[PDB]
């Protein structure tokens, strides 16, 4: 039951590695609620007509409530609203085409608890849609600080998986991907620091290689994997890679040859799709998760935006699959 | 009127170089309610004499109310009361030996948005007594994503100051620590990686020398500095240096005479409180905090913890000066 039967499950249903980044911005939310306004509260109205709305945890009311109520009787909860049906929005229009979901918790917290109480509901809406999440948060802190974020991602939140920085050492992994008490297991992926690779000769007169200094530290991920028993429970830790590093997705994918990688990066004014996804290549494709955000959340057609990357991820897959 | 005058003033008047951490558990905030309930609610009444708390921004008219009314009248707001009313008590009791205090993020997120309401609030109440501030958050992240927090740290918060993970690249510090539309300039700590130092030989055996390397990326966030003019505008970028690694401490404050540093790591029963200082002085110490939280926040007396502290810190100060 871990994630990776989750991820494997819905793979065989949807067949993609397509991961969504939901990333709203200020803009994003201010630009909803004008477009809403302006169009008769469309979407908001979409969105209130599906069930799962009824089964989150913050403000059900007010969320249920009519958008001209919201403004008139309500323009204390207008944000909360407005920032809590764009997430709807997005998910109700891309859902079919996502592996996972990434949410970065970074998006969520500058209003104060407010971003956090529809963060909450996010992850409520996806975990009562079955869709695997990821909550982008590189959590990073000494063993004993740590296990406050394994309570809010993997028991408040609920998530199936975050992102952490392991510069300062592998061994605050243990608190985060296992709790001893619960016996309970959790699956994170590590940054992973990839070169330019212009800048290798820099390196190299620096007297540094970053090449050792990274799959030393993956390694060390992965040893922590196995002393965790993740593995055996369905679980697993993996690598945060950036998209455009060719080099060292190759070098990962080859020497860590079973390991999941998620691969942030490609956007609409940059990244080559078919490079990163073949570089990173797995016949188990739920091992390199190809995120995509704001080329989907901020395009006017989120849906097509997300089609769109589905049927280039999909070509791509059928071109690896055919080696 | 950067964080560098802010430091030098209050170091003047106070006379110190303690840092207090308030890093309060669910097991603290238990049993405060637990001892408050049972002594008839004299330090939650000590709290509501103080006129700041009718300074705060989140649920004022309930901090304000009777702690008898709260749990008959408000059984739903009974953990935020206890919650926030426990940080002001810390406060109320131990402002006077403080240089600053320092907040961990983990410890206000893991119960949802409840925890951030008591959080903004504690920054609220620090920012009314005019009492520096660090809020620990260890951020990391691209820089477009990475101003999000620089609004929530720095703007809704208004923190003085915050720890950042640089692992990734330096470049994230620009977006931190400067604000080019509304020409602001914020003080960071970054974190270094300091050894055992009897792995030393390990790492030598895998050619990574540490000491070249946490170097390097020190250097790379000095030049950040002054790239932002920082320092011209009273502000900083300085470093996280474990307590107990004695061997960095030194080499830092050695090859980086005039860095700020702060130092985490000293409890009831571990660290030597002389050796850090020492090897971190500095005649104006306030480029030396030293942080002190469990042993004084756990401590059944925390004024008294904090006073004992603020002797120690004093006597060594004392040494150090009559280099």
């Amino acid at each position: 039951m871990g994630f990776k039967v989750k991820l494997e499950k819905r793979r065989n249903a949807i067949n993609t590695c397509l991961c969504i980044g939901l990333d709203p911005d200020e803009k994003d939310i201010e630009n909803f609620m004008k477009n809403e306004k302006e169009n008769n509260y469309n979407n908001i109205k979409k969105n209130l007509k599906e069930k799962y709305i009824n089964n989150v945890s913050i403000k059900k009311d007010i969320l249920l409530k009519a958008p001209d109520n919201i403004i008139r009787e309500e323009k204390s909860e207008e944000f909360f609203y407005f920032f809590n049906h764009f997430c709807f929005y997005i998910i109700n229009e891309t859902n079919k085409y996502a592996l996972t979901f990434k949410m970065n918790f970074a998006f969520y917290i500058p209003y104060g608890s407010v971003g956090i109480d529809v963060l909450k509901n996010v992850f409520d809406y996806l975990y009562e849609l079955n869709i695997p999440t990821i909550l982008d948060m590189k959590i990073n802190d000494i063993g004993n600080t740590v296990k406050n974020y394994r309570k809010f991602i993997f028991e408040y939140l609920k998530s199936d998986s975050c992102t952490v920085n392991i510069y300062m050492g592998t061994n605050m992994l243990k608190d985060i991907c296992y709790d001893e008490e619960k016996n309970k297991y959790y699956s994170a992926f590590v940054l992973v620091k990839t070169t330019n690779p212009d800048s290798a000769i820099f390196q190299k007169n620096l007297s540094l290689d970053n090449k050792q200094a990274y799959v030393i530290m993956a390694q060390e991920a992965l040893n922590m994997s196995s002393y965790l028993n993740l593995e055996q429970n369905n679980e697993f830790i993996g690598f945060v890679v950036g998209a455009n590093s060719y080099d060292e997705m190759n070098y990962i994918r080859t020497y860590f040859p079973n390991c999941y990688i998620l691969s942030p990066g490609i956007g609409a004014q940059n990244g080559d799709l078919h490079k990163t996804l073949t570089n990173g290549y797995h016949k188990s494709y739920e091992k390199i998760l190809i995120n995509i955000g704001r080329a989907i959340t901020k395009n006017p057609y989120p849906q097509k935006a997300a089609q769109m990357y589905y049927d280039q991820i999909n070509a791509i897959l059928k071109q690896n699959m055919e080696s």
